[PDB]
């Protein structure tokens, strides 16, 4: 049976841990201790597809140890998860998108931009420059709402089409 490495990465309070709880066990937890680093499985149906999905929740530290690479670099795909109320989240994508590139040591690595907390009306981050960045890295764009599950569906099963059609070439 089909396993899918996935990885959640982000800025602190962007909503990582909320937005994988929201896919594992479709409800929202509004607070999970942010130090807090696991790994969540699931068995899904996407395109008729069976697999298993294994979803990395990215925390602890900022480290770069031979350790800390080793484990990123078996993610498949990454979730770039920024808050649409938080300018520094969403400039913080570059940096997670360059660490991805230096532990694949690839241009091609299966990639997702989110912009998440669309239910907020405190939006500080333009839709518009969300998908102009995206397109800059040649990745889809899904806005979510891990708190109304808006957009949580699209933004893994396309992660997943990425990985697919990565595998594929
Ligand atoms: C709030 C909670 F602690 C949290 O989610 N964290 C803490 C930060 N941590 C992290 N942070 C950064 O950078 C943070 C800012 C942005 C620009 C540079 N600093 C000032 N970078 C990383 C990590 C986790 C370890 N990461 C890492 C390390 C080696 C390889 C590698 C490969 C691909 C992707 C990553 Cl993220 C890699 C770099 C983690 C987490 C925030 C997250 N995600
Ligand atoms: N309104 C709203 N709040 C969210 C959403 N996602 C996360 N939060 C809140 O943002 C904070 C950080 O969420 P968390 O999942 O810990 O972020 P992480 O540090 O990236 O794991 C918590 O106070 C959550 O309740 C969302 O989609 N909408
Ligand atoms: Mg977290």
């Amino acid at each position: 049976m089909t396993e899918y490495k996935l990885v959640v990465v982000g800025a602190c309070g962007v909503g990582k841990s909320a937005l994988t709880i929201q896919l594992i066990q479709n409800h929202f937890v509004d607070e999970y201790d942010p130090t807090i680093e696991d790994s969540y499985r699931k068995q899904v149906v996407i395109d008729g597809e069976t697999s298993l999905l294994d979803i990395l929740d990215t925390a602890g530290q900022e480290e770069y140890s031979a350790m800390r690479d080793q484990y990123m670099r078996t993610g498949e795909g990454f979730l770039l998860v920024f808050a649409i109320n938080n300018t520094k989240s969403f400039e913080d994508i570059h940096h997670y998108r360059e660490q991805i590139k230096r532990v694949k040591d690839s241009e091609d690595v299966p990639m997702v931009l989110v912009g998440n907390k669309s239910d907020l009306p405190s939006r500080t981050v333009d839709t518009k420059q969300a998908q102009d960045l995206a397109r800059s890295y040649g990745i889809p764009f899904i806005e979510t709402s891990a708190k109304t599950r808006q957009g949580v569906d699209d933004a893994f099963y396309t992660l997943v089409r990425e990985i697919r059609k990565h595998k594929e070439k």
